[PDB]
């Protein structure tokens, strides 16, 4: 048999066991890629690399920029190698949960110190040209936010509405601060470029993640207000979310401003094209968060406390993706098409041959679930579980008797709770899904304590890190990949 059959691991950079309070793009990232290669994995899925904040619960999906990189993921040991900091500035922390509060402050201090002892500004100018379409705006956005200590919609009216002359004045004023913020982005993107080359030379493709929406408090809304549904004062007229389920009682209010899609179509979808081009500098595949929003999105009036009184509004997905697939004909797209799926959505997805998502954790609530292995078609990415879900072992712990029965009957036997991960990994690998992805927590057989994110809950999330030597799992998982024809 000679089919396209790949396997991968879902693991966010923060979860790497790096020594400085959080995972980074340094030694441990390379060690993890070595582990991928040795096992025969071909795929690595990360979450969005956009800057995070305490205010937004450290969520990768609520950032002040859809383009920028997150400075807390920077490896500070490269700063030591380039003689930008001293050895005593480095400061080890024991392996535990991601120390967001402390790394925001600590890595900012290391980068402030490195910028002082820096020097090669000509390399910064070439970087700025390459990323001119977003970085001039982002670095200036960050410099003004620093000075005024306020969000963009609270700034003086002239800077808020991006009057040409006012932008020039404030740039020259905060010139030193402007270049600090490009320097931070320079350091991040150069470290990712190096890591990406290492991955690519070993046949590993990186699956990145594109959030549907920016946060209202972002350089993106600031720079392109007409691309969102705002009123005369640039406050949101409508905001994003999803309607009430039988899961949730009153839906979720995401609080993003919604797109004015008629304006995107008017400008030939060039903002979305720029998003894709930018992200393809980093990633091989782009997972489209809330894919169903390209067919229709839930829109609720601003000022509403819940998402109950919204409505479905059609978006121009057919026109958008026709243009995107013309610009990017090798098709980097993966659809996150879980939840609120209709046949309209499935038709949009399949019209453009975009692989869907399936998750075996969803397979045993119904006897004919489309997430059962035998129902997963080739053009799909098949997960054991995702970062929005409990790891398989913790899911199984709380699984109801009826769903347990369905699981046991599918395997043909009752199995002990500690063996469930292995059994479900096998089911995912034996499927004909072209990409099979195991969440790292499942590989390590971890429970509810290792859950990355709990949707609905604002805080406590995105903190899980590897604490153990995961390379001990290599002989077991390597064997499995080879048995099910996904070892390369």
């Amino acid at each position: 048999g000679s089919h396209m059959r790949l396997a991968g691991i879902l693991l966010h950079v923060t979860s790497l066991p790096s020594p400085y309070g959080i995972g980074d793009l340094g030694k441990e990232a390379y060690r993890f890629l070595d582990f991928l290669k040795e096992c025969g994995f071909s795929l690595w899925q990360v979450l969005p690399l956009n800057p995070t904040s305490l205010e937004a619960g450290n969520s990768p999906y609520s950032s002040n920029s859809l383009f920028a990189g997150n400075y807390v993921l920077i490896d500070p040991e490269e700063l030591l190698e380039e003689d930008l900091i001293k050895e005593r500035d480095l400061k080890r922390f024991p392996l535990g949960e991601a120390l967001y509060e402390v790394v925001y402050e600590y890595k900012k201090e290391l980068l402030e110190k490195a910028f002082k002892n820096f020097r090669r500004f000509e390399l910064l100018e070439d970087f700025l040209k390459e990323h001119s379409y977003w970085l001039r705006d982002y670095a200036l956005y960050m410099a003004i936010k620093e000075e005024e200590g306020k969000e963009w919609y609270e700034w003086d009216e002239e800077l808020k509405r991006r009057e040409k002359e006012a932008l020039k004045r404030v740039l020259n004023k905060l010139k030193g601060r402007f270049y600090f913020h490009v320097f931070v982005q320079f350091v991040f993107f150069k470290q990712w470029e190096k890591l990406r080359r290492y991955a690519r030379e070993r046949g590993i493709s990186i699956v990145g993640d594109l959030p549907m929406y920016p946060s209202y408090s972002s350089a993106d809304v600031w720079t392109n207000p007409e691309l969102f549904k705002l009123d005369g004062d640039l406050k949101p007229l409508f905001v994003a979310g999803v309607p009430p389920d039988f899961f949730s009682k009153t839906g979720q209010l995401w609080g993003n401003p919604v797109y004015n899609w008629e304006e995107h179509e008017k400008e030939g979808f060039r903002w979305w094209i720029r998003r894709v081009l930018h992200n393809l500098k980093l990633f091989d595949f782009l997972r489209l968060d809330h894919f169903r929003g390209f067919e229709a999105y839930w829109e609720v009036p601003y000022g509403e406390e819940t998402a109950v009184n919204g409505r479905w509004v059609k978006a121009p997905g057919k026109t958008l993706f026709k243009k995107l697939l013309s610009y990017f004909p090798k098709n980097p797209f993966i659809a996150e098409d879980l939840g609120f799926i209709t046949d309209e959505v499935r038709y949009l997805r399949e019209t453009f041959k975009i692989p869907g998502s399936r998750v075996i954790e969803f397979a045993f609530y119904d006897k004919e679930s489309e997430h059962l292995p035998h129902n997963v078609e080739e053009n799909n990415v098949y997960y054991t579980s995702t970062h929005d879900l409990p790891p398989i072992r913790g899911w199984f712990e709380n699984l109801g008797e009826e769903s347990r029965k369905r699981l046991f009957e599918y395997l043909g036997r009752e199995i002990k709770e500690e063996k469930v991960n292995e059994e479900l990994i096998r089911l995912v690998l034996i499927s004909r899904a072209k990409f099979a992805i195991i969440q790292m927590q499942d590989l390590l057989n971890l429970g509810n304590e290792a859950r990355m994110n709990y949707p609905g809950r604002p805080f406590g999330n995105w903190r899980w890190r590897i604490k153990e030597d995961y390379t001990q799992k290599k002989e077991f998982i390597k064997k499995l990949l080879g048995i099910y024809g996904r070892e390369v």
